């Protein structure tokens, strides 16, 4: 069987092709002690670093879909194969994922490590938005994939991708966490360390939601108190947040909140559709597929439906497809693809990599 | 039974002799994907290419009645026999059509393909304007046949053709579509791709008409707004056109709109009659037969009646015969001819083609 | 009853002896298609060829009273018996006519065809000018017979012919038609084909007349416009002719207009009278009988009266007998002769023709 | 000195009497721009219109020897006098030419323009075939003159013309150009515009020839490829023609190729001789004089010799006189005639034209 | 003196007629602050917006030759007259330019603003490709004008335009900048904001060039490193690009790189020549005039020469005219035209605009 590893900027999702859910889901972090030992490992990975984060400096080796720390990334891959999955990587072909419009050297270093450090027999790097469409059982649709580092739109029609219409936005979950950390200081809550950033991320996943109309919601939060929620910190302190619950996800639709010039995910989706041929726009309007953890906010599909309806012609039927399992859509689609008999010829074996060089990894790549 | 295939520049009309309507009417197009596949056939033909035109480059194998892409033309013939008609071509004699004054090699290659690729038992290539006269139940008349590529006038009197009076004009429906694409840019509508050319052709068939007096109609469209019509594009956008509705078909009467030096179809019809013997002109004046899709504009028979009346002597009775089924007149006449018992000796069998060579196909051909 | 067939160079006049008018009068033409058939007979005869002359080449089998195309002449005789008269020629004796001073083989071939192809029981070939005198109820007079091919003068006195005084002129209606075609080019009217020659013949029969004084009429046509007449062509075009109306028949009196050296019909008539015995000239002067279609011009009897009066002595009484039915005088006289009881011994039966050979047909023949 | 202007349907040949060649030879065309000027004259004449024909509509003011556009004909005469010859027409008597059997008003309008617009002192309109006989130094012969519009036969014997034997055929070089344009479509070459008609005329003058035996030549062209010739178009495209080289001039001998009913130039020449007196036919048989550009095909004199030999009695000596300068024979003969001292009394002066009216111009005219 | 303003999609070029270079050349941009002021104008135009682009959102009011933001376009015209040229527009006639095949309302709004907002005495809207031909001192040639928004081919022959042969391509410098921004992400360089798009445009103008053979150049860049160039960003960062230098301009010859279906500028130029009359193609082949900033790539004339030579017949002489000043050819030609004495009647004065309405501005317009 093949291994399917979805290395996101935030979470590692690994498992075996044919399964319906990842077997190993843990944070893509490496923690190192920032104090002096007096009485123990030198670095902690994943959930181990998450339980000891009080005395660690946590670092993400992947930033905006681009692997920046290759020594830390190998520790995470090593822990994925030997600790979480407990397999020998030299026996399973490995399907990896990558965001579109990434640097070419990122995929070439991933391939060199898998073939020369882990000695995988074969491997393949798929585009995350294409796997997300396999998971929904579709061949046509525009995928909005938003994870921890990257948000991207990829339109696909009858199995054909339109690379010139691909949009990429370096604004996802990690930027929303940093913005929530900033606006929490308005109530006197100070989260500074990398360990406290993990607390704010947990606050974001529990209490944040997308408002249907942002200006009406800002007036409701300023008048009454029905939007206030409480949250208990790990040390028993209780914090209460009001309009920060919907001001944080609103950055997805108004990136100027964090000083970005780009348009929101609704205009970016609409602009990607308008770059496509006029004859396929009607099918793309009816097949807006959402995937990734950053699309898991309550009310984001209704807000997305409302914003694109206002941009598109009134005759078009806008349909946002947001399954409840869309947090694992890239992995589930990769599990489906790696099990197809037609795909078994797409593997890049170790023999082909030695004779064709690193240039063989850029096939069907955009 | 015999097969009747009317291969126009725009549409394929195929069926069985004895029927009153073609069984298969689909566009004579071959589409090939112009993007990268990521998830499918290599080429699409006919209505299949029309429904996927968003991701295809559409090409017509026939241009101005002359087959230019013989590999694509065989795909269309193959799809006609096996997909649309679902017959074995080696069991039915095939009646084909052709515009007059075509290159000799065009008919010789059509015959070689039908005998050596499809292995038809017998075949015959008729002149389209002669079949159009069979459809109207006449033996005398001048036929104005205008399709997608060619407009031609063929005068016939008591079953005798006058080849020296045959006029051919490389200006038909496809040139009107290209001219409509050009004048639509005056309102800011940009149709560029081959798929968008199919949208403009659909606009032309729905909204364009022939003005009785062009200068009076240009003054009416410039003063009020009663001539404005709206049309919804496939993506919900609504376009509104005014004088473009009658400026596009006016090119048939003023070919200088597209930079051509020839005279309009009314003068060409009159010049063809004046090249005939004086004793038959009165019968030709009363039997102007229209055929083809480009004669389907509302008001073209009244305009044709008005223009030829102004050219002919005032004592002559000008009568334009334009039946509502004239879009299929060539096929209907070919169905009538292929069912005549007298015609059963006109078939060019496979045996005659082997002993007489390709020169046998140029009999009763002009 | 007997058949009377007057085979002129221009018209066939056939009927039954005892009647007062021919039952079948149609042009002596055979037309053959000069174009390609695409949708019909191989040749057309008589009025059928006249209605389809637009697509035919028309040929006269008789030229200057001499049958030149014997295959076409048999088609005309066949159509006369079976289509126009609808009789069996093997049951009726046939009276035929012939111009004087014809080749001997012309009458011998006519007799061989009537006896061996149509199997007539008996036949007789009369001289046309003698029949013309029977029609006027006379035994004395000089007959001026002018048809389509031949003009001839035959003087007869008390039932006796004077063959040495017979004049023959190869100038008749067909030469006048050709001359009218030539002088019509002076006004820009171009009649070239054999079908257009039939149009000019119709113009000649409607608008041409004989001027009493040619030089005074030429001055009147050159000064005013009262002699101009209009004529509508079969295609609606209107032509206008002035002095051509009387210049065409003037060729009969001035054969030098068409390059002939002979004298006009007035001098030829006078020369024929002066070749006769002096004692019969007074009776011939008073009995100038006109016959044939070429004597049907308005004013030809007054002009003939004026010209012969100027040549003859002033004491003689010149009387031109021109009945209104003189276009059929040869047939009417043949109908009278074939009904006489005295003539019933003059028939050349099939039995006499077999035993006496072809030489029996030259009896009372000049 | 006198001016000699030979206004043919195709070329203008002008010069001074006494010279042996025309000083000005240019096409008789008037071109007008058929596009929009954005950056120039309103009309171009002659060689100027020929060098700018790409953006012009070219029109011939003379069609079949008959001046149809009198405003354009005056531009050509104006350019002849002031630009090409650079003379004052009010100082030189002008000898003009005309085809026989032309409309009377054509010569009367030419005379009115020369006397009232150009104010020539005297003028004379000669018959083209008579001038062609002056050029060959003969007084007896039948002239076959074939130019761009008209082909005509004029027999002359000892200085006497036989007008009744004059044949005129509206089939010359321009009809051969149009027929070559038609049969070039058999190889896929499309020449449509008036500018492209000038290209086909240049092809005809370079590659066309008269076959000695047409059926043997058709078999040679269909078997091998030795008759194929190449020709480079003005834009670098190379066309190759085979049997079209001799099928185009064959129309002169088989006018049915273009749907004409008349006989070829060989039968027309023979028919003209047979209309002449029997005593002069032997001299006409030995003096067949060819003139005009349409007699410049290679092998037309040998073919003409062969065809007339087959029609004439075997004892007659058929001699076709075709000098290499016969393209200018009408002008050269007009230069000889205008220099004769005997001719100096034949001029129609301006004084005679005012007192005698337009009727004076029809003297020695047929 | 007259004002000549060449409003391109990218640059404004303004000056006075009679000068040899524009006096004011600045970017056609309007920038507005996208941050909060704490310590200043509300919008910046031209070079002022370019020096403060760090805190601005830059917008082009002209997109693909079509003015989309009319309020911003008036700010640019206002800054052109009063700041850059420092004149009173109510005293100078203004010559404006426009791309062919533009919407009719674009030119009508430009005229209404110049007459009612700036109160110019007269104005004229010329076609840019016609002015480019004035600059090269020619009357014949096909102009390839490629600026920031539009690429168009206009063939002109002897001062006559052929509007039916005009090609327009919505692919120019701005699309090349966007494509360079996309392929720079392959090396890890992220340019996203509108201010960073101006940095990429500066990279394109310094380092990009057209490869003579694209496939050989791709092999050279992949083997060695001689094609690598370095560029210093405004903040001191140094980027290095290799094959992106010639992959960006290659989009002009392979528009499929950016997902466009149209053919490259070489085939578009050849197709425009083949739509012209055959007699003018040789002159168009020798006079390919390049203009605009997008034709300023090193090696584009040699590549254009090589591509058209492969399409045209081998006998034709292909000559690409690319002067070193072709970046200002439209302005220089407009300065020449506005100084011609013949042009002084072409001005559309304020009086004519009031009585004739907005329809007067569409004269000599295509
Ligand atoms: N219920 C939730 N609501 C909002 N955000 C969530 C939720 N669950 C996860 N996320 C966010 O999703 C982001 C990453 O999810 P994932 O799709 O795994 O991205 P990646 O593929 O980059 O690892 C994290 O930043 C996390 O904060
Ligand atoms: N209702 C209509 N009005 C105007 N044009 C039409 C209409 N229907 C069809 N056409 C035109 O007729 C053309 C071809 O019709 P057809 O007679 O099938 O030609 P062909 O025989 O060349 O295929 C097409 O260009 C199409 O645009
Ligand atoms: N009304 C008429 N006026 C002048 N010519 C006439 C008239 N009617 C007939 N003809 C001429 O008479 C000629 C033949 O008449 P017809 O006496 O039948 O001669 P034929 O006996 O040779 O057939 C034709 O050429 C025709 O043109
Ligand atoms: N070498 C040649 N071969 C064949 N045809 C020629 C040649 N030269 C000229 N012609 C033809 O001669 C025709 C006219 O010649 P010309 O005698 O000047 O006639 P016109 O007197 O009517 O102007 C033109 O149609 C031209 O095509
Ligand atoms: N040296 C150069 N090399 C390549 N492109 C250039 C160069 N200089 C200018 N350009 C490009 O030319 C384009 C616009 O130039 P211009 O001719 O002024 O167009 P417009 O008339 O549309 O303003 C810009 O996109 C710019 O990038
Ligand atoms: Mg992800
Ligand atoms: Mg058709
Ligand atoms: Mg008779
Ligand atoms: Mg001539
Ligand atoms: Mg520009």
């Amino acid at each position: 069987t093949a291994l399917v590893c979805d290395n996101g900027s935030g979470l590692v999702k690994a498992g075996f092709a044919g399964d319906d859910a990842p077997r190993a889901v843990f944070p893509s972090i490496v923690g190192r002690p920032r104090h002096q030992g007096v009485m123990q490992k030198d670095s902690y990975v994943g959930d181990e670093a998450q339980s000891k984060r009080g005395i660690l400096t946590l670092k993400y080796p992947i930033e905006h879909g681009i692997i920046t720390n290759w020594d830390d990334m190998e520790k995470i891959w090593h822990h994925t194969f030997y600790n979480e999955l407990r397999v020998a990587p030299e026996e399973h072909p490995t399907l990896l994922t990558e965001a579109p419009l990434n640097p070419k050297a990122n995929r070439e270093k991933m391939t060199q490590i898998m073939f020369e450090t882990f000695n995988v027999p074969a491997m393949y790097v798929a585009i995350q938005a294409v796997l997300s469409l396999y998971a929904s059982g579709r061949t046509t649709g525009i995928v909005l994939d938003s994870g921890d580092g990257v948000t991207h739109n990829v339109p696909i029609y009858e199995g054909y991708a339109l690379p010139h219409a691909i949009m990429r936005l370096d604004l996802a979950g990690r930027d929303l966490t940093d913005y929530l950390m900033k606006i929490l200081t308005e109530r006197g809550y100070s989260f500074v360390t990398t360990a406290e950033r993990e607390i704010v991320r947990d606050i974001k996943e529990k209490l944040c939601y997308v408002a249907l109309d942002f200006e009406n919601e800002m007036a409701t939060a300023a008048s009454s108190s029905s939007l206030e929620k409480s949250y208990e910190l790990p040390d028993g302190q209780v914090i209460t947040i009001g309009n920060e619950r919907f001001r944080c996800p609103e950055t997805l639709f108004q990136p100027s909140f964090i000083g970005m010039e780009s348009a929101g995910i609704h205009e970016t989706t609409y602009n990607s559709i308008m770059k496509c041929d006029i004859d396929i726009r009607k099918d793309l309007y009816a097949n807006n597929v959402m995937s990734g953890g950053t699309t898991m906010y309550p009310g984001i599909a209704d807000r997305m439906q409302k914003e694109i309806t206002a941009l598109a012609p009134s005759t078009m039927k806008i349909k946002i497809i947001a399954p409840p399992e869309r947090k694992y859509s890239v992995w589930i689609g990769g599990s489906i693809l790696a099990s197809l008999s037609t795909f078994q010829q797409m593997w890049i074996t170790k023999q082909e990599y030695d004779e064709a060089g690193p240039s063989i990894v850029h096939r069907k790549c955009f």
